[PDB]
């Protein structure tokens, strides 16, 4: 890995916020419409900054980068030609992004520009509709704060729901029942997804609510302080919908915390519909429903992957991995963007292997630095798990790799004397 230092003191950032979505005209982030908080950063970089140095963005107490999909990520920073200025990484433990300068800063001087991020509140802290919070962050060591109002549009109604968060494999959906605290009997809830399916009752948890304050407007309840119905009557239907029989709830509120699975190959507007059927305090049957929507493409939902490979001395010059005592240790491997900027570096270990992990989805070049007197062997001469993948292309010894939500791709290099 490329070494470097924290250069917050050499990068100057000017920051502003912009509220996006339907609440902009009300100066509010409308969390269940299309709302998010856009962070806009203008930055300058001193000439003394070098490849591997980095600046940080501390997102502080109330917000994180990204929106619905976890784990959260940040994108790389590019110039107008698409060249990578800095690679972006995010650590959830410190709620901080790290922007590590590439060799861009060793080609170009007076580096400066702008980038932006989308951000969302921690729903366990920003709990309440119309709540103003001091959104204080630090960008390259420069503090910025502004008060921002969030609104989830919670309503005191028999049934309402939201998607709490989304992951590669499942979403967590929150269904609130009887916030209106009507006397209800014969209460049942049917959960039906598009782009999502249930397989098992253990994917659904049911909680009683005695105090309305526990119905967080953010739809991310403090479950540790709610009594769980640990034996709930749940049926998974043949179509992958689920029915929850709550029984005679009386005036109690209920929360259903569900984790439907994302469907393989799904691409579009996913939906979970919560349909609540019950007998009201007039002894009349009633049916009410609420549906929550989320755009996703399952195949790229993680947003990152990784790859690695193997370097060896191709002792019989055939381009095949059929050579003994041949692993090449200490070979430098550089990861480049398509413009030729170096994003990362590593070296093969004693076993001949290298890898790059936690790589944002996209197209990369993989460059192998030749030991003195060596060149790549014949490329692509056999089956793709036993060949050498490196060619001389555009002045470099490289292979191409595309990262898309997988870490099983391999890129190997066989070496022969020149
Ligand atoms: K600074
Ligand atoms: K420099
Ligand atoms: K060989
Ligand atoms: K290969
Ligand atoms: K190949």
């Amino acid at each position: 890995a490329q070494s470097g230092r924290n250069v917050n003191h050499l990068v100057f950032a000017n920051t502003s916020y912009e509220i996006l979505g339907g609440g902009k005209k009300y100066n509010q982030v409308f969390m269940t419409m299309d709302g998010k908080l856009k962070i806009k950063i203008d930055y300058t970089v001193d000439d003394s900054v070098v490849e591997g140095d980095y600046f940080t963005v501390d997102f502080g107490k109330y917000i994180h980068p990204g929106t619905s999909r976890k784990p959260y990520r940040v994108n790389n920073i590019h110039d107008a030609n698409g060249r990578t200025i800095a690679i972006g990484s995010y650590d959830s433990a410190t709620n901080t992004a790290k922007y590590t300068f590439t060799n861009y800063v060793d080609i170009y001087n007076n580096v400066r520009g702008s980038f932006s991020l989308l951000s969302w509140p921690f729903k366990e802290l920003v709990t309440t509709d119309k709540q103003s919070v001091p959104v204080g962050i630090t960008v390259a060591g420069e503090d910025y704060t502004q008060n921002v109002i969030f609104n989830y549009g919670n309503r005191t109604v028999p049934v309402i729901s939201d998607i709490n968060y989304l992951t590669k494999d499942f979403a967590e959906f929150t269904t609130y029942i009887n916030q209106n605290r009507a006397f209800n009997t014969g209460s049942k809830v049917r959960l039906s997804g598009q782009g999502f399916k249930f397989t098992s009752p253990d994917e659904i948890e049911v909680y009683k609510v005695l105090n309305n304050s526990q119905f967080r407007d953010s739809f991310s309840p403090d479950y540790a302080n709610l009594t769980q119905v640990r034996n709930p009557k749940i049926i998974i239907n043949s179509d992958g919908s689920a029915t929850v029989d709550l029984g005679d709830i009386g005036t109690l509120g209920y929360i259903i915390r569900s984790k439907p699975n994302t469907l393989p190959d799904f691409s579009g507007i996913g939906v979970l519909k919560s349909e609540y059927t019950f007998t009201n305090n007039k002894n009349q049957r009633d049916t009410r429903a609420h549906a929550s929507s989320i755009q996703f493409v399952r195949a790229e939902l993680a947003g990152f992957g990784g790859f690695g490979g193997y370097v060896w001395f191709d002792k019989n010059n055939d381009g095949v991995q059929n050579d003994s005592n041949a692993a090449a240790a200490g070979i430098t491997v550089n990861l480049l963007d398509p413009t030729g900027i170096r994003l990362a570096t590593t070296t093969t270990d004693i076993t001949g292997h290298y890898n790059f992990d936690n790589l944002t989805n996209g197209n990369y070049l993989v460059e192998f630095v030749m030991p003195e007197g060596y060149i790549p062997t014949q490329a692509n001469s056999t089956v793709d798990d036993k060949d050498s993948d490196v060619v001389f292309e555009n002045g470099r010894y490289i292979a191409h790799v595309t990262i898309k939500d997988a870490d099983n791709m391999t890129i190997d290099a066989g070496l022969v004397s020149d």
